[PDB]
């Protein structure tokens, strides 16, 4: 049942209009300082595989990796760039169904 609204809301973050910059990982060979300054990365299809396994034990989990997709896009990004715009968006909606189903 926890794993259900995981299911819903990470179906309508990957349809998402703002989504694109974080439907696959970073490639840091395209990326400069990338992996510098990244420590931990994190993905929309990282959690979709990471779910397809079974591999989330709680909601909580799946949220921690939530919020990191968008801590490391605004460790990286400047908030007026186009990643930085579409990040804030997703984690606003992130924010927001997750509250309404908590
Ligand atoms: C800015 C890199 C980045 C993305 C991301 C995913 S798809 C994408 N793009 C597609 C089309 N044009 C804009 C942009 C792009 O390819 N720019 C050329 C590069 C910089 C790849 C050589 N960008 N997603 C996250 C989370 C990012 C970062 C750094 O945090
Ligand atoms: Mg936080």
């Amino acid at each position: 049942s926890d794993l259900t609204f995981c299911e819903i809301i990470l179906m309508e973050m990957e349809s998402h209009d703002a989504a694109w910059p974080f439907l696959e990982p970073v490639n840091p060979r395209l990326v400069s300082g990338y992996r510098r300054i990244i420590k931990n990365p994190m993905d929309f299809s990282t959690m979709r595989h990471r779910l397809s396994r079974g591999g989330y034990t709680s909601s909580e989990e799946f949220a921690a990796d939530a919020l990191l997709v968008f801590d490391n896009c605004q460790t990286f990004n400047e908030d007026d760039s186009e990643v930085g715009k579409a990040g804030h968006i997703m984690r606003r909606f992130f924010e927001s169904r997750w509250e309404e189903f908590y």
